[PDB]
């Protein structure tokens, strides 16, 4: 499913992300539009041969389990596959154990690179939320 903004703000909002370890909702959407472009299906292979899974792009590395990422952890105890589903569930309470690790949404590069620091309530901007 490729998401509308506010379809998916909306959406995030009722898993209750909207400031989730204080982030508002404007983050999480300013993440999920670059690191999939508003696509649960989005999958990429890193460097060092994990992946990255849907609308989030949650690393196989520690969070979920792909059979192909030796040495890796499934801390989110799912397969990556689920985190590709058209409804969001899955990758919004992975994405919570994710940023309540140490270092908050900077475990997101894109969010580091793109959305901190930026306007992102422009993110939320005429959404009936
Ligand atoms: C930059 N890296 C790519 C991020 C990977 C972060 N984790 C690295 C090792 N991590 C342990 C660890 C050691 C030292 C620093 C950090 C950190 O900054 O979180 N984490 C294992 C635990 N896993 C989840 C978890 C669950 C409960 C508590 C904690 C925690 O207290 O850290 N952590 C997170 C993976
Ligand atoms: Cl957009
Ligand atoms: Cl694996
Ligand atoms: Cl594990
Ligand atoms: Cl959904
Ligand atoms: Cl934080
Ligand atoms: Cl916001
Ligand atoms: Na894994
Ligand atoms: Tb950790």
């Amino acid at each position: 499913k490729v998401f509308g903004r506010c379809e998916l703000a909306a959406a995030m909002k009722r898993h209750g992300l909207d400031n989730y370890r204080g982030y508002s909702l404007g983050n999480w959407v300013c993440a999920a539009k670059f690191e999939s472009n508003f696509n649960t299906q989005a999958t990429n292979r890193n460097t060092d041969g994990s992946t990255d899974y849907g609308i989030l792009q949650i690393n196989s590395r520690w969070w979920c389990n792909d059979g192909r990422t030796p040495g890796s952890r499934n801390l989110c105890n799912i397969p990556c596959s689920a985190l590709l589903s058209s409804d969001i569930t899955a990758s919004v309470n992975c994405a919570k154990k994710i940023v309540s690790d140490g270092n908050g949404m900077n475990a997101w590069v894109a969010w580091r690179n793109r959305c901190k620091g930026t306007d992102v309530q422009a993110w939320i901007r005429g959404c009936r939320l």
